[PDB]
C-alpha cells in the first residue's frame, strides 16, 4: 500500500489538464468570458454564404478588454479555447457592429484573410458572437 | 534530434497521459470494440449541423463510468484528442437514446444553448473508438 | 527579450510537437502542398466530419516514421496549423498513390463497417496563416 501522496479527484484532473494548461492569455480570455460576456467574432469560412463549408481562422478584439499580453495571437488562442470545446460561437450581435468593424480594419486579420483566399477563392468573413460553452462554464465552475 | 521511440512515447503521451480513470475505462472498453448511445448537440439543423456544442452518453457502469457527471467533459475531451468517433444511429441502442434524451443535465445544456442557437438540433449517434485511438492503444501496448 | 507570453506557447508546442511533425511544418512553410486524402461522413444528417486523413508527404518532407502520418495530420489540423484545400490536377498521382497505400486502405475499412456513407474527398495540404505564425515562433 502506497497512498501517502494523493492521486487526484477527477474534477482535480479536468480542471489540471483544461484550464491550468490554458496560456495566461488564453486563461484572462476564458475569465472575460465567465460572467456570460459576449464579444465580436469574426470567423473565414472556406466556402461563400451561400455555402459556408468549413471554419479556417478566426479572429476577435476581445483580447484588449481581457488584458492579454500578446494580441498578435488571439487567432491561436481562439484555435485551442474552440479546439478545447470552451467556447461557442453564435450568430452575430447588432450591439457589437462597431467592434466587428474595428476587427475587420485589422491588419493582421488581413493578412490572415488573403493568404486563405489565395487557395480557397471563395473565402468569406462571417460576423459572428463569442460566449463561453457549457463546458467552459462546467469546469470554470470546478475550479472556483 | 528525436528518436522513433521517443515520438511513440511522445505521441502515446500526449493523446493518452491525462485521462482520467473513467475515461481509461471507457476507451479500455471502446478497444474491445464495444459501442455506446451518443447524443450531440449541433448548432444548426439537419441540413446543416455546423458545430457541435455538446455530447452525451449513458454509458454509464457498462462503460466504467464512476462520474456521470462528468460524461460531457470526457467525450469532449476523447473527441478533441481525436481517440473516438460518432458513427451513425444504432437501432440496438434505441432504449439507451431513450435514456440519453432524458438526462436532467442534456437537458439543461440543450436549454442554455438554445438561448443563443435556436436552430439548434439533436443528433442519435454511436461512440466508437476512432482508427488513431485504435493504433494509440496498441501503440501504449507495445 | 522574448515576451513571457510566446514563450508560455512556444514550450506548450516544444513539449508536444514531434520532430516529424516540426518536419512537416517546415516542408509546408516554403510554400510546398500535398497530396491529401479525407475521409468524411457522407450522410445528409451529419456535419460531415473529418473521420481520417492520409498524406504521402513521406520523405518529401522529411518524415522518419509515415506509420504516423494519420496521427501527425490530426494533431497539425486540430491545432489549426495546415489547411485542406481543392483537388489539385498536379498531384492527380499521388492520389492514386495514396488511395492504394495500406493504412489508408485499412483506416478506410474499417471505417466502412459502421459509416456505410463513407466519403472520400481529394484535397491539398498546405500550411495555414496560424502555422506560419508558429512555425516562425518556434524558429
Amino acid at each position: 500500500v502506497s497512498i501517502e501522496q494523493s492521486v487526484p479527484q477527477a474534477q482535480t484532473m479536468l480542471v489540471e489538464r483544461h484550464l491550468a494548461s490554458l496560456t495566461g492569455d488564453e486563461a484572462r480570455l476564458l475569465a472575460a468570458l465567465s460572467d456570460g460576456s459576449a464579444f465580436a467574432l469574426l470567423t473565414l469560412y472556406s466556402g461563400s454564404r451561400f455555402s459556408r463549408g468549413e471554419v479556417l481562422y478566426r479572429y476577435s478584439n476581445a483580447g484588449r478588454a481581457a488584458g492579454i499580453q500578446c494580441n498578435d495571437f488571439i487567432a491561436l488562442y481562439l484555435n485551442h479555447l474552440f479546439a478545447q470545446g470552451l467556447v461557442i460561437a453564435s450568430d452575430f450581435t447588432e450591439s457589437l457592429r462597431t467592434d466587428y468593424e474595428l476587427c475587420e480594419g485589422d491588419s493582421d486579420f488581413r493578412k490572415a484573410q488573403a493568404e486563405l483566399q489565395i487557395h480557397l477563392p471563395k473565402l468569406s468573413i462571417r460576423r459572428e458572437t463569442l460566449r463561453i460553452s457549457p463546458l467552459g462554464r462546467q469546469l470554470w465552475t470546478l475550479m472556483t
